[PDB]
Protein backbone atom coordinates (compact mmCIF):
# COMPACT_ATOMS: atom_id res chain seq x y z
CA UNK A 1 0.00 0.00 0.00
CA UNK A 2 0.64 3.95 0.54
CA UNK A 3 1.61 2.88 4.69
CA UNK A 4 4.14 0.36 3.44
CA UNK A 5 6.10 2.67 0.57
CA UNK A 6 6.28 5.33 3.59
CA UNK A 7 8.05 2.75 6.07
CA UNK A 8 10.84 1.69 3.96
CA UNK A 9 11.66 5.03 1.72
CA UNK A 10 12.00 6.93 5.46
CA UNK A 11 14.12 3.44 6.68
CA UNK A 12 16.10 4.05 3.43
CA UNK A 13 16.98 7.62 4.00
CA UNK A 14 18.11 6.90 7.99
CA UNK A 15 20.70 4.46 6.78
CA UNK A 16 21.92 6.44 4.43
CA UNK A 17 22.68 9.39 6.39
CA UNK A 18 24.22 6.59 8.62
CA UNK A 19 26.62 5.19 6.51
CA UNK A 20 27.33 9.00 4.89
CA UNK A 21 28.90 9.79 8.62
CA UNK A 22 30.36 6.26 8.49
CA UNK A 23 32.16 7.04 5.05
CA UNK A 24 34.18 10.18 6.47
CA UNK A 25 35.04 8.86 9.51
CA UNK A 26 36.71 5.94 7.82
CA UNK A 27 38.38 8.22 4.50
CA UNK A 28 39.89 9.80 8.03
CA UNK A 29 40.47 6.12 9.59
CA UNK A 30 43.07 6.46 6.69
CA UNK A 31 44.72 9.10 7.17
CA UNK A 32 45.51 7.70 10.77
CA UNK A 33 46.40 4.43 9.12
CA UNK A 34 49.19 6.59 7.51
CA UNK A 35 50.76 8.16 10.32
CA UNK A 36 50.85 4.62 12.84
CA UNK A 37 52.05 2.33 9.51
CA UNK A 38 55.45 4.91 9.62
CA UNK A 39 55.76 4.59 12.91
CA UNK A 40 55.80 1.05 12.84
CA UNK A 41 58.59 1.26 10.15
CA UNK A 42 60.85 3.35 12.69
CA UNK A 43 60.07 2.14 15.46
CA UNK A 44 61.45 -1.87 13.93
CA UNK A 45 64.51 -0.02 12.71
CA UNK A 46 65.68 1.23 16.39
CA UNK A 47 65.25 -2.34 17.15
CA UNK A 48 67.68 -3.12 14.00
CA UNK A 49 70.04 -0.94 14.56
CA UNK A 50 70.29 -3.10 17.74
CA UNK A 51 70.73 -6.08 15.21
CA UNK A 52 73.05 -4.41 13.68
CA UNK A 53 77.08 -3.99 15.43
CA UNK A 54 78.56 -2.36 17.89
CA UNK A 55 77.13 -5.73 19.45
CA UNK A 56 79.04 -7.20 22.44
CA UNK A 57 78.62 -10.64 23.68
CA UNK A 58 78.05 -10.93 27.28
CA UNK A 59 77.15 -13.86 29.11
CA UNK A 60 74.67 -14.41 31.44
CA UNK A 61 75.32 -14.19 35.53
CA UNK A 62 71.60 -15.13 36.64
CA UNK A 63 68.46 -13.87 35.81
CA UNK A 64 66.15 -12.26 38.06
CA UNK A 65 62.18 -12.45 38.63
CA UNK A 66 61.93 -8.78 38.97
CA UNK A 67 61.99 -8.33 35.12
CA UNK A 68 65.82 -7.94 34.62
CA UNK A 69 68.99 -9.97 33.83
CA UNK A 70 72.36 -10.16 35.69
CA UNK A 71 74.71 -9.88 32.46
CA UNK A 72 78.58 -10.77 33.21
CA UNK A 73 80.37 -9.33 30.04
CA UNK A 74 83.72 -10.17 28.74
CA UNK A 75 84.52 -6.81 29.04
CA UNK A 76 84.64 -6.72 32.78
CA UNK A 77 81.48 -5.96 34.71
CA UNK A 78 78.55 -7.27 35.69
CA UNK A 79 75.50 -5.01 35.20
CA UNK A 80 71.77 -5.15 35.11
CA UNK A 81 69.63 -4.64 32.10
CA UNK A 82 65.75 -5.51 32.08
CA UNK A 83 63.98 -7.93 29.39
CA UNK A 84 62.57 -7.60 26.12
CA UNK A 85 60.14 -9.84 24.48
CA UNK A 86 62.93 -10.16 21.55
CA UNK A 87 64.62 -13.07 24.26
CA UNK A 88 62.94 -15.79 26.58
CA UNK A 89 64.25 -16.12 29.79
CA UNK A 90 63.59 -20.05 29.61
CA UNK A 91 66.57 -19.95 26.72
CA UNK A 92 68.40 -17.88 29.43
CA UNK A 93 70.46 -19.89 31.75
CA UNK A 94 73.71 -18.59 33.64
CA UNK A 95 76.23 -19.56 30.98
CA UNK A 96 73.60 -18.18 28.29
CA UNK A 97 75.50 -16.47 25.22
CA UNK A 98 73.42 -13.11 24.54
CA UNK B 1 0.60 7.90 -4.80
CA UNK B 2 2.75 4.73 -4.48
CA UNK B 3 4.04 5.24 -7.85
CA UNK B 4 5.73 8.68 -6.18
CA UNK B 5 7.02 7.01 -3.51
CA UNK B 6 8.24 4.58 -5.23
CA UNK B 7 10.81 7.01 -7.20
CA UNK B 8 11.94 8.75 -4.47
CA UNK B 9 11.83 5.57 -2.51
CA UNK B 10 14.23 4.15 -5.70
CA UNK B 11 16.74 6.80 -5.43
CA UNK B 12 17.28 6.41 -1.58
CA UNK B 13 17.34 3.14 -2.00
CA UNK B 14 20.58 3.35 -4.69
CA UNK B 15 22.45 5.51 -2.57
CA UNK B 16 22.01 3.46 0.45
CA UNK B 17 23.84 0.79 -1.32
CA UNK B 18 26.61 2.90 -2.97
CA UNK B 19 27.66 4.12 0.65
CA UNK B 20 27.23 0.74 1.73
CA UNK B 21 29.94 -0.74 -0.79
CA UNK B 22 32.85 1.87 -0.19
CA UNK B 23 32.48 1.20 3.47
CA UNK B 24 33.27 -2.33 2.77
CA UNK B 25 36.13 -1.70 0.94
CA UNK B 26 37.53 0.78 3.58
CA UNK B 27 37.20 -1.87 6.53
CA UNK B 28 40.19 -3.59 6.09
CA UNK B 29 41.97 -0.16 6.04
CA UNK B 30 40.53 0.46 10.05
CA UNK B 31 41.32 -3.32 10.05
CA UNK B 32 45.00 -2.21 9.44
CA UNK B 33 44.99 0.89 11.69
CA UNK B 34 43.91 -0.98 14.83
CA UNK B 35 46.86 -3.48 13.85
CA UNK B 36 49.35 -0.84 13.87
CA UNK B 37 48.59 0.72 16.77
CA UNK B 38 49.59 -2.13 18.43
CA UNK B 39 52.36 -2.97 16.53
CA UNK B 40 52.99 0.86 17.67
CA UNK B 41 52.96 0.64 21.24
CA UNK B 42 55.06 -2.64 21.50
CA UNK B 43 57.47 -1.56 19.59
CA UNK B 44 58.52 1.41 21.49
CA UNK B 45 57.98 -0.02 25.10
CA UNK B 46 60.47 -2.56 24.48
CA UNK B 47 63.04 -0.12 22.58
CA UNK B 48 62.95 2.37 25.69
CA UNK B 49 63.82 -0.21 28.42
CA UNK B 50 66.55 -1.33 26.82
CA UNK B 51 67.64 2.08 25.50
CA UNK B 52 67.43 3.35 28.81
CA UNK B 53 71.10 3.52 30.62
CA UNK B 54 72.06 0.11 31.45
CA UNK B 55 72.94 -0.04 35.94
CA UNK B 56 75.95 -1.89 37.39
CA UNK B 57 76.57 -4.59 39.75
CA UNK B 58 78.10 -3.54 42.87
CA UNK B 59 78.72 -5.24 46.54
CA UNK B 60 79.13 -3.21 49.92
CA UNK B 61 82.49 -3.87 50.99
CA UNK B 62 81.85 -1.43 53.40
CA UNK B 63 80.07 1.16 54.89
CA UNK B 64 80.74 5.23 56.70
CA UNK B 65 79.19 6.69 59.07
CA UNK B 66 78.92 9.62 57.46
CA UNK B 67 75.69 8.35 55.57
CA UNK B 68 77.77 7.12 52.40
CA UNK B 69 78.33 3.43 51.65
CA UNK B 70 81.86 2.19 49.72
CA UNK B 71 80.77 -0.04 46.70
CA UNK B 72 83.26 -2.31 45.51
CA UNK B 73 82.34 -2.04 41.62
CA UNK B 74 81.80 -5.14 39.28
CA UNK B 75 84.47 -3.28 37.08
CA UNK B 76 86.87 -4.37 39.94
CA UNK B 77 87.91 -0.88 41.43
CA UNK B 78 86.20 0.82 44.40
CA UNK B 79 83.84 4.01 44.60
CA UNK B 80 82.06 5.62 47.64
CA UNK B 81 78.67 5.95 46.53
CA UNK B 82 75.77 8.22 48.01
CA UNK B 83 72.45 6.40 49.56
CA UNK B 84 69.08 6.71 48.35
CA UNK B 85 65.72 6.94 50.27
CA UNK B 86 64.16 4.22 48.12
CA UNK B 87 66.75 1.88 49.87
CA UNK B 88 68.34 3.49 53.31
CA UNK B 89 71.93 2.57 54.50
CA UNK B 90 70.05 0.74 57.52
CA UNK B 91 68.12 -1.47 54.50
CA UNK B 92 72.09 -2.34 53.73
CA UNK B 93 74.89 -3.74 55.60
CA UNK B 94 78.39 -4.79 54.07
CA UNK B 95 77.99 -8.14 51.58
CA UNK B 96 74.60 -6.85 50.13
CA UNK B 97 74.68 -6.89 46.52
CA UNK B 98 73.18 -3.26 45.41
Amino acid sequence: LLEKLKKLEEDYYKLRELYRRLEDEKKFIESERIRYEREVRRLRSEVERLRSPPLLVGVVSDILEDGRVVVKSSTGPKFVVNTSQYINEEELKPGARV
